[PDB]
C-alpha cells in the first residue's frame, strides 16, 4: 500500500483527486474522488476550464451503449454519453477494469475555472448512479473484475495545495493512530450512517436525535462543508455563536454570506468550541464519538483579491437533503469505507492539523440507548 500513499492531490475548496488512465493506449485524467455519488464521468470535449479530456477516438477498447445521461444538481449540469473501457489507477492495484464511463459532452457549473481535474469518480452504490441502478459503479466493476477486496480508505490532509491517500483494496496503519471505531453503513445508496449524539465543546443539544439524521446522514469526499439539516443547523449555530460570545460578527457570516477575517497569526483557535458527533456503534447499545476542530469548520480562504488578512470561511450550513460529513470532518480522521462489512471506521489521522491544547479525537465505547430511533424512515 505503500505504493498508494500521497497519492491525492487537490487545492483548498476545490477537492481531492487521484491520477487515473481511460482508455487504449493509456489516456491520463485527473479525476475527482467523491463518495457522495455513483458514477464515473470525465470530460470528453475542448471546454476552456480543462487541462485534458477523453478523446473516446484515440481508443481501441471504447465500446459505445448508445445512451445519454442527463446528470444536474443545482444550476446545475453535466451531459454525457455512456460507454465502457478499460481503467486502471496509476499509484493504485496493479489491475485494469472495463468500467463504464459517462463522456461529458455538455455541463454547466460542473468544472471549475482553475483547477487541476477533468473528472469525477463516484465510489457509493449503484442505488444513486444515474440514470438508473443497472449502471455498475467503478468500484462494483473492479471487485467484481479483480481480486482487490471490497474496501477502499481515504486519508485527506489539506496543507494552497492539499494533499491524501486514497488505499484501495485496504488499509495503510501509518496512515492513523490508535484505534479504528467502526459506524454501519444503514443502506447501501449514499455511504450512510447515523449520529445518535452531538456537542459543542461537550454539551448535548438536547435534540431528538432523529433530527440530525433529517433525512440523511452521509459520508462525502466530494463536499468540503460539515452540512447540517435545517433544525439541527439553526440550533447547531446557537451553541457555536453562544460557545463563542468572547467575539462577535455579523448574520452572514454564519450563513456564509461574508467571510471573516483576523490578521495574519492572530486567530482566536479557543474561543471556537469543538465539535462531537456521536456515531452508532457496532453493538446494540453501543456508540462512539469522533471530535473535530475550528480549524476543520474554520477553513483559510487563501487569496482574496481584496483582502491581504487571513480570512476563514464557517464551514457548516444547511440542507434539505441532509448532513453531509465532508472535508471538514474527513480530514481529521483516517476513514475506512468497509464495503464488504457494510461499516465506516474512523480513526485519529497520522496528518491532521493539531498542537498541545486540543486534538482530534476517536473515543468509544459509550452506552446509548434508542439509537434506531434516530434513523428515519
Ligand atoms: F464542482 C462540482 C459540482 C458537483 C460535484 C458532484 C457532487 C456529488 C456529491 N458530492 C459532492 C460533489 C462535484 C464537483
Amino acid at each position: 500500500f505503500v505504493e498508494m500513499v500521497d497519492n491525492l492531490r487537490g487545492k483548498s475548496g476545490q477537492g481531492y483527486y487521484v491520477e487515473m488512465t481511460v482508455g487504449s493506449p493509456p489516456q491520463t485524467l485527473n479525476i475527482l474522488v467523491d463518495t457522495g455519488s455513483s458514477n464515473f464521468a470525465v470530460g470528453a470535449a475542448p471546454h476552456p476550464f480543462l487541462h485534458r479530456y477523453y478523446q473516446r477516438q484515440l481508443s481501441s477498447t471504447y465500446r459505445d451503449l448508445r445512451k445519454g445521461v442527463y446528470v444536474p444538481y443545482t444550476q446545475g449540469k453535466w451531459e454525457g454519453e455512456l460507454g465502457t473501457d478499460l481503467v486502471s489507477i496509476p499509484h493504485g492495484p496493479n489491475v485494469t477494469v472495463r468500467a463504464n464511463i459517462a463522456a461529458i459532452t455538455e455541463s454547466d457549473k460542473f468544472f471549475i475555472n482553475g483547477s487541476n481535474w477533468e473528472g469525477i469518480l463516484g465510489l457509493a452504490y449503484a442505488e444513486i448512479a444515474r440514470p438508473d441502478d443497472s449502471l455498475e459503479p467503478f468500484f462494483d466493476s473492479l471487485v467484481k473484475q479483480t481480486h482487490v477486496p471490497n474496501l477502499f480508505s481515504l486519508q485527506l490532509c489539506g496543507a494552497a495545495s492539499v494533499g491524501g491517500s486514497m488505499i484501495i483494496g485496504g488499509i495503510d496503519h501509518s496512515l492513523y493512530t490508535g484505534s479504528l471505531w467502526y459506524t454501519p453503513i444503514r443502506r447501501e445508496w449514499y455511504y450512510e450512517v447515523i449520529i445518535v449524539r452531538v456537542e459543542i465543546n461537550g454539551q448535548d443539544l438536547k435534540m431528538d436525535c432523529k433530527e440530525y439524521n433529517y433525512d440523511k446522514s452521509i459520508v462525502d469526499s466530494g463536499t468540503t462543508n460539515l452540512r447540517l439539516p435545517k433544525k439541527v443547523f439553526e440550533a447547531a449555530v446557537k451553541s457555536i455563536k453562544a460557545a463563542s460570545s468572547t467575539e462577535k460578527f455579523p448574520d452572514g457570516f454564519w450563513l456564509g454570506e461574508q467571510l471573516v477575517c483576523w490578521q495574519a497569526g492572530t486567530t482566536p483557535w479557543n474561543i471556537f468550541p469543538v465539535i462531537s458527533l456521536y456515531l452508532m456503534g457496532e453493538v446494540t447499545n453501543q456508540s462512539f464519538r469522533i471530535t473535530i476542530l475550528p480549524q476543520q469548520y474554520l477553513r483559510p480562504v487563501e487569496d482574496v483579491a481584496t483582502s491581504q488578512d487571513d480570512c476563514y470561511k464557517f464551514a457548516i450550513s444547511q440542507s434539505s437533503t441532509g448532513t453531509v460529513m465532508g472535508a471538514v470532518i474527513m480530514e481529521g480522521f483516517y476513514v475506512v469505507f468497509d464495503r464488504a462489512r457494510k461499516r465506516i471506521g474512523f480513526a485519529v489521522s497520522a496528518c491532521h492539523v493539531h498542537d498541545e491544547f486540543r486534538t482530534a479525537a476517536v473515543e468509544g465505547p459509550f452506552v446509548t440507548l434508542d439509537m434506531e430511533d434516530c434513523g428515519y424512515n
